[PDB]
């Protein structure tokens, strides 16, 4: 009857496309719900279409389709549910739900703060700076300046420092430029990204060069699947296939 169709934004690096598969798979025995599919928008199968046809096929009448995406931008808003409609179109008595990146959750503050003890340096009374992507769409920016409050609230550190890769500011480079300085305080970076690349090497690449000026500057791995990432996307998933206000109805748009 019920189904949970996984969306995640897919990569063409075969490690990704491995780590994202066997997450969204280990997800599914603490979901108890009978038909769920894994899926991916791009560069990755199964398609979108893939995975809805096959809930389709197990006989679901209603598909909670839950996005594994950290912040809310583009993908999330547009992207995904155009593939959801042209696919849709073709099963019109199919319920389907529609859930929210994870975006400002408390279990995904708690990821960051154990990035920031597997340093092993004490980081009471400590600057953090949390590095994001970026996006041109505001909620991005938004979201992680909400993570950053988050953590200020729930770790006693001095202040959490947001701040991005690309597309908004403050760049993450000016930021890097005022911590030269050196004036006893300790900083953890943060990189707040679900897989490595060209841009967490960049971001260990600038830190060895903030490091030449400032010691006091320890960089934490990146977040990726943490177990703390896991219980929020399982919260996801769960709000999504109970919707029990409608709230993630999935009407016609984005
Ligand atoms: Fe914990």
């Amino acid at each position: 009857k019920q189904a949970i169709l996984y969306v995640g934004h897919g990569s063409r690096v075969k490690k990704a496309q491995q780590e994202a598969a066997a997450f969204l798979e280990g997800c599914k025995a603490h979901i108890s719900v009978p038909v769920q599919e894994i899926s991916f928008l791009e560069l990755q199968e199964p398609t979108i279409e893939t995975g809805f046809e096959a809930c389709v096929k197990q006989g679901a009448t209603h598909i909670a389709v839950v996005p594994l995406l950290l912040l809310t931008a583009a993908h999330a808003k547009h992207d995904i549910p155009e593939e959801i409609v042209r696919v849709a179109s073709r099963y019109p008595s199919v319920r389907i739900s529609y859930g929210k990146p994870i975006g400002i959750d408390e279990e995904v503050v708690k990821a960051v703060y154990h990035r920031m003890k597997d340093i092993g340096v004490p980081y009471e009374n400590a600057r953090v700076v949390l590095i994001g992507r970026g996006s041109s769409d505001p909620d991005v920016k938004r979201d992680v300046t909400g993570i950053a409050n988050l953590l200020q609230e729930m770790v006693p550190v001095k202040e959490v420092i947001p701040c991005f890769l690309t597309a908004c500011g403050p760049n993450y480079k000016e930021v890097f430029s005022e911590l030269e300085k050196d004036d006893g305080i300790t900083t953890f970076i943060v990189p707040y990204l679900l897989f490595t690349g060209m841009l967490m090497n960049e971001i260990e690449r600038e830190v060895q060069k903030l490091k030449a000026h400032n010691p006091n500057v320890y960089l934490s791995s990146y977040i990726g699947f943490h177990p703390h990432v896991k219980n929020a996307f399982l919260n996801r998933v769960r709000e999504t296939a109970a919707n029990s206000e409608g709230q993630f109805d999935f009407d016609g748009g984005s």
